[PDB]
This record gives structure tokens, sequence and C-alpha cells, in this order.
């Protein structure tokens, strides 16, 4: 498919109080399962990790685990999501991208493979300061960011700035927004953009 590069893949996904329980289960985790049917995950190719922000970043697919180079385990994985409390608390951005630093610092990622951390969000992070230092100390290590923004709630500045674009001007390929209701139509343009430019 789309997307289809020796890639680790860092999928951050907003679970915090400001989504609408509706939306979560409508939109936000079948929009999760769609952009990974735009991964190759495979052992030379792409590999997932993922975690769900909220008061705390749980990790829910280990980067190099069978569900993390296997998109069917992932989907399970991801599906199981809706039989959570989720979504409620804080939005600690902050703290997931603090785990993606961690598992550099470790040197978990594989040598040779460009890194991505790509960011659903429907709203802002409870420190503005602390996931841009994060995000900065990220990209100083060759890391793309890539953030997709939904719904009304979120600060489009803010999220080209985190991914490092002009806050308003010019075209950001790293960077796309959506309504609830067409997330699904958007999110496969979006990761088809995200690949090409990793890709350079």
């Amino acid at each position: 498919e789309v997307c289809n590069d020796e890639v680790d893949l860092y999928l951050l996904m907003d679970g915090s109080g400001s989504i609408r329980r509706h939306n979560w289960v409508n939109h936000a985790v079948p929009l999760a399962m769609k952009l990974i049917q735009q991964l190759n995950l495979n052992d030379n190719a792409i590999h997932l990790y993922a975690s769900v922000f909220s008061n705390n970043a749980r990790e829910i697919i280990r980067l190099h685990s069978d569900a993390s180079k296997n998109k069917e385990k992932a989907l399970i994985i991801i599906k199981s999501l809706l039989s959570t409390n989720l979504p409620y608390g804080k939005t600690s951005l902050t703290d997931a991208l603090l785990q993606v630093r961690k598992h550099l610092n470790d040197r978990i990622n594989r040598e040779n493979a460009n890194q991505l951390v790509v960011i659903l969000t429907d709203g802002i992070p409870d420190s503005i300061q602390d996931s841009l230092k994060e995000s900065r100390k990220l990209s100083d290590r060759g890391v793309k960011i890539a953030v997709f923004g939904i719904g009304q709630g979120i600060n489009v500045a803010f999220n080209r700035f985190l991914v490092g674009c002009h806050p308003s001007d010019g075209k950001c390929n790293l960077y796309a927004d959506s309504a609830w209701e067409n997330v699904k139509n958007v999110i496969g343009p979006f990761m088809k953009a995200v690949c090409v430019e990793v890709e350079k």
C-alpha cells in the first residue's frame, strides 16, 4: 500500500476528555484503524509503535513486537480500545513524546530506518511549552513529525508549529485537519503526502 518504506512509525493518539464519547467510538478509533490500513507493516518495511495519551501515555503496541510488524494483529489491539473506559482525562502530549525520546535514547529504533511520529489530536496539549520543547528535541535527531488535526477545537497555528511549518502561511505536507464526519476520507491523502516527504 501507501507508506511502503523502512520506517519506525510512532502513532500518538489523543484519548483525553476533550473528545466526546460519540466521536471516540464512531470516528477516532475507526480513524486509527484506517490510518494503519495505509501502512505496510512488515519485517523490512514499517514498524509500528502506538500509544494513547490522556493523563499519561499508555503504550498499546510495542515497537518491533509482533503486532508492530503485522497489520492484522495491530488492528485487533486498536479495536480493543473500545473495551476500555476511554476517552478521559487531561491531554498529556508531552508524556507521549517523552516516551518516543526515551526509545531513541535507549537505541531501540532501527539504526537505518527513518523515524516518524504521527499525532492524532482534537485539542491543545496541557503544556504548549513542554510538548514543543520535546518535539524540537526529536526533530533535531532527524525525527519527522506529522500532525492530523480533528474537529473545531484544534489550534491550527500550534499544530503547524509542532510540525515545523509556518503557523499560518504556505503548504504543509506534514499537516492536515478534518471535521469528525470526514476523517476517513482525509487520512488517506494525508498519509500519502507524509510518506513522500519522509522518503526525501
